[PDB]
């Protein structure tokens, strides 16, 4: 039944419009490339294609080299398996990141929607997701979750997710 496991419609339904539209864009990109799963690297690459976001600002305020990050994400994308003839699906890590972003957004910040900065915090607080993230770029080892949780507004500045 619909009540055996948490549904994607409920889980992803907690995303704000920027994050959810970027899941959609990531799916379209993933499919064009023939990659078998929509992954964190597709989602983060699509978020960084926008004019601005929490992720842009967190990169800036954390002292990450955004050009290096862009290089690393492009290279990770180019290395994914291609020519998938299977039906595309979402990576388990993308589902898990939304759950952890909901936990921190709703409990730590008292907020009804998950913005991309809460996705970053939820990832950093989960060892398997943090390992996946740094696997995409060693730049993400520069993130400091204690700073990001205590000084969130300073890190996200004038992000449109405000």
């Amino acid at each position: 039944s619909h009540m055996s496991e948490i549904s994607r419609v409920a889980l992803f339904g907690k995303l704000n419009s920027l994050a959810y539209k970027a899941i959609e864009a990531a799916t379209v990109f993933c499919k064009l490339r023939g990659n078998p799963y929509v992954e964190l690297v597709h989602w983060f690459h699509q978020i960084l294609q926008l004019p601005d976001s929490d992720l842009h600002q967190i990169v800036r305020q954390s002292g990450i080299d955004p050009a290096r990050l862009a290089k690393d994400l492009t290279e990770a994308l180019d290395r994914l398996p291609r020519g998938s003839t299977s039906i595309t699906d979402l990576s388990s890590h993308v589902e898990e990141a939304v759950e952890r972003g909901w936990v921190y957004g709703s409990l730590m910040f008292g907020e009804s929607q998950v913005r991309t900065g809460y996705l970053v915090i939820g990832i950093l607080k989960t060892p398997s997701l943090r390992h996946a993230l740094t696997g995409l770029s060693a730049e993400f080892a520069k993130l400091k979750v204690e700073a990001l949780t205590e000084r969130f507004d300073e890190y996200v500045g004038a992000s449109p997710e405000n």
